[PDB]
């Protein structure tokens, strides 16, 4: 291994994000000029808040990922007070930013980015890992406009407890306190809807009211919604977790990737394809 | 760590190179579509030829390198017969190919590529590692036309034995059977000469005759040779290894990088600069 890095090996720059248990700062490694997104965590605060298992799991999951559509963990170190995780820097920020910038994605762009997300999930679920907080805020865009999925703090490694962002919460988490690969597939359905409609499907004044719409499958499609994309969403936003397209009970990613909405997709080498320009 | 890769995780393609103890093949990882240059070594042949220390050292050195101007080792595995080293793939091949293609480099191109090599050597020598076989054949170009230095089989980790390619052999290897950081600096002088002149400085009908010219410092500069580049070469091709610019006895890379030939170079972020077009 290269000798352990230290804070003094980097020139730290702007803060990219501030979480409850961490801060992500852009850093330039002096010896190389390379930019990393360095996630910084305070050991005392992690201990106080009983987050050792979560931080441990985050590091362990990221160490297992080796795929172009995921954030890469390059190095870790620590000083007396802090843990530092050296991550890939995705220069273009949140997918959510582009949804808002252009309002909604046309069909070509919806297809391409949905295909990248499905392909990332196939990889992740193949490793028996579930994300549990998938949303446009956690799906970043690199300099080449390919996705990089981030935020593995709340991931689960398959062998209750955590519920992610309200708008993307699957009904089984609300009704049975239980998560599975299918919870990510529900979130995928919500994300596809958001790409096409410009907004997530379940929206209300507060969390309780959102949860109420989720468990009743209370959402509708706007008129212009790409018909094949609507059919795919209807196959993902299914209350029964065992009937969601892509899940093991529905025989996996084969049938999901075979959906008519993806007819023109070449699944083999998405990361080497040029992304369509966002309007 | 990601679970160990296997040959069946890759579609192997063309042979990029065939050495005495290894073959490098271009491979595409099925799960990711990523291309790697996979160096393949036959355990039986390595054992027969007493190369275990060299292969061991090669792996150990590459594992220590984390710099944009060096080949990266991404993974290793083995089957019953073979060792596999997953390396970065430099798509544009040997620097030597461009020297031959354009005949010789203009001053701007000579400066930029010499600066990348010096910056790579500063990194490498800072880790107490010496290359010992530096030449345009071992300096590759990536897709963005930045260098990637390869071939660490014959490297030495500082704490006799090996002499590299005849034309780049330093006089102390011939006279004292001894290597040091300064042997790489001699090779750098030969490479700069080759960039500007189109041919290496010491040339003869056979190895003996080459070695004879090296120990007598028998070479000359063609008329048009960039004056400041000539001055730099004269400071590197010095028979006394302790008087070569860049060596510890001459106070290191500071004075080398300060040479007038590099006046307009920004040393900080060469890998993020756009390389000058080769004529
Ligand atoms: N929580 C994280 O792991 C994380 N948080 N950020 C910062 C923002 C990302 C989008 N949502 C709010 C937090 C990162 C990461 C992973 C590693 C990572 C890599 N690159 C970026 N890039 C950004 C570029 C522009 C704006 C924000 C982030 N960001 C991160
Ligand atoms: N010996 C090695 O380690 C090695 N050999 N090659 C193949 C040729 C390189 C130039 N000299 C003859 C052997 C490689 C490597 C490192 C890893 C490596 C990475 N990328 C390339 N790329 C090439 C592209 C076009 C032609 C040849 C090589 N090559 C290699």
């Amino acid at each position: 291994q290269p000798r352990k890095k230290r804070p003094e090996d980097f020139k730290f720059g702007k803060i990219l994000g501030e979480g409850s248990f961490s801060t992500v700062v852009l850093a330039r490694e002096l010896a190389t000029s390379r930019e990393y997104a360095i996630k910084i965590l305070e050991k005392r605060h992690i201990i106080k808040e009983n987050k050792v298992p979560y931080v441990t799991r985050e590091r362990d999951v990221m160490s297992r990922l080796d795929h172009p559509f995921f954030v890469k963990l390059y190095f870790t170190f620590q000083d007396d007070e802090k843990l530092y995780f050296g991550l890939s820097y995705a220069k273009n920020g949140e997918l959510l930013k582009y949804i808002r910038k252009i309002g909604s994605f046309d069909e070509t762009c919806t297809r391409f980015y949905t295909a990248e997300i499905v392909s990332a999930l196939e990889y992740l679920h193949g490793k028996g890992i579930i994300h549990r907080d998938l949303k446009p805020e956690n799906i970043l865009l690199n300099e080449d406009m390919h996705i990089q999925i981030t935020d593995f703090g709340t991931a689960k490694v398959l062998s209750n407890s955590f519920v992610g962002t309200a708008q993307y919460v699957s009904p089984e988490l609300l009704t049975e306190k239980s998560a599975c690969k299918s919870s990510d597939l529900w979130a995928l359905g919500c994300i596809i809807y958001q790409l096409v409609a410009g907004l997530p499907p379940f929206r209300a004044g507060n969390e309780y009211l959102i949860f109420q719409k989720i468990i009743k499958l209370e959402y509708d499609f706007p008129e212009k919604f790409f018909p094949k994309a609507r059919d795919l969403v209807e196959k993902l936003l299914v209350l029964d977790a065992t009937k969601r397209l892509g899940c093991e009970e529905m025989e996996g990613y084969g049938p999901l990737k075979a959906h008519p909405f993806f007819e023109s997709v070449t699944w083999e080498n998405l990361h080497q394809q040029t992304p369509p320009k966002l309007t």
